[PDB]
């Protein structure tokens, strides 16, 4: 219960949870991610800083807690991740797409990574968890 080498976990910061009428795929995240990174700054440099939480993505499922109050966010099954992207020129944002039941919506949960490559091998991860979880 441990998979030190069949999951990953980082320290990534929750930028936001979009609200997704309908799911157009990417899209969706596209335009969560470039509208509100573009809204959290003005003329300003990468302001591009919010809260950290401990991404933790498994084969079995992804759970998000909050690093400083520790919080249980929230502990979801990989196979309710539906798909997993990220920002088109900001690889250290990453933003996937998964079908909450509670709210019969898709919510774009983009957060952002204190490194390219965690995001990456995030995005990776998520991925392959539901890659292999798909056959």
């Amino acid at each position: 219960e441990k998979l030190i080498a069949q999951s990953c976990d980082y320290k990534a910061a929750y930028l936001g949870s979009m609200l997704i009428k309908e799911l157009r795929g990417t899209e969706s995240t596209q335009d969560a991610c470039a509208k509100m990174r573009a809204n959290c700054q003005k003329s300003t440099e990468q302001m591009k800083k919010v809260p950290t939480i401990i991404l933790s993505v498994s084969a079995k499922g992804v759970k998000f807690i909050d690093a400083t109050n520790k919080n249980i966010i929230a502990e979801h099954e990989i196979r309710n991740i539906s798909c997993a992207a990220q920002d088109p020129e900001d690889l250290s944002t990453f933003a996937y797409i998964t079908k909450d039941l509670k709210s019969n919506h898709h919510y774009c949960h983009v957060f952002t990574a204190f490194d390219v490559n965690l995001a990456a091998e995030i995005i990776l991860t998520l991925g392959q968890a539901f890659e292999v979880a798909y056959q």
